[PDB]
């Protein structure tokens, strides 16, 4: 049972959107919430584990909302509408969630704990585009090639949608969203006879 | 001057290999470099400053051992392909200094300096792939109507070139550098005619 742990992460929160990732440290963490490092070395094990948990309570609050009525919905394209509106809204309102995660897989891990929890929001990511773009093939696809396609485009789809966070970051003026994930899904219409193609050399 | 420059930033790729990017602070370097840290400040003025310098050293001489296009080797049909060899020969290295870049990148900075190193080597990387992009273009476009198109493609090509380093970070074993960069030629020579017959309207 843990009080004090929601006290950690809304006071690192704080820390991050002021002094940033690099000037915050486990002291400053320790000012903030008014708790001993060692009590904070219990609950996340890391100052990195508070990020961790920091970025996988953003997770679960954000990324996992609603996913399942986009099917019901409708049938017809209003699901990927459904889901680019979705990511865009993912982008678009620009969380620190996304910061958290991209800061913590390109910092090196010396709590193995971290990696777990990257590798559950990254899987999850990946997932959720596997899950779109399954539906982007036409029906008459044999499904051993449909597996292969499908993994093809999804680490291309998610190497794009990384890229977009970065682009709407670095590029806050001259980046539309919503029409960065249009070329995408015209990219991977155009992917797909190219991928079919290729599977048929055997 | 610059040799103890040059020395500073040696000390400083050392440690962002061994430890960690948070972790290492201007204390750390100086242990490594035997620099005292007020004459460290007069070369940087900042922490943030050294691991800047280091990061856009280490982009040059990334960005030294990519051709341009009239620089690549053979005919004018495959420059652009020569080109993407080195690009794939390079990203398939990993190298440290990208991983620096995004961490940079993202960080709020008290030091203007920072993020104004962090725009001069992303402006590099959209120029470089916007000089591609244009010559990838049919012969008969006149650069009226390219540059639209033109930037709207490099923004693409960038943002998945990004995407391609978490890749090949996040999913080492599964990642096949060169197999995702002909993707994104592919995607490219497709998206040519299609972003150009959109404009035929405006």
């Amino acid at each position: 049972g843990e009080r004090s742990r929601e006290s950690i992460l809304d006071a690192t929160e704080r820390l991050m959107a002021t002094k940033g990732y690099a000037a915050t440290s486990i002291s400053d963490i320790r000012d903030a919430c008014g708790l001993a490092p060692s009590s904070i070395y219990w609950h996340f094990g890391s100052k990195e584990g508070v990020l961790a948990a920091m970025m996988e309570r953003g997770a679960q609050r954000f990324f996992a909302a609603i996913p399942t009525w986009d099917e019901a919905h409708g049938p017809v394209e209003q699901r990927s509408e459904r889901q680019l509106t979705e990511l865009v809204s993912l982008q678009s309102q620009h969380p620190d969630f996304l910061r958290l995660f991209y800061l913590l897989s390109m910092e090196r891990s010396q709590d193995p704990a971290v990696a777990a929890v990257v590798r559950r929001v990254r899987n999850t990511a990946i997932a959720r585009f596997r899950d779109s773009i399954t539906h982007l093939l036409p029906s008459d696809i044999p499904p051993g090639k449909a597996d292969l396609v499908v993994a093809e485009l999804t680490a291309f789809a998610v190497a794009l949608s990384d890229g977009v966070y970065f682009a709407g970051h670095l590029e806050p003026d001259t980046t539309d969203v919503e029409r960065m994930y249009r070329r995408l899904r015209q990219a991977l219409e155009a992917l797909i006879p190219v991928l079919l193609e290729e599977t048929h050399h055997h």
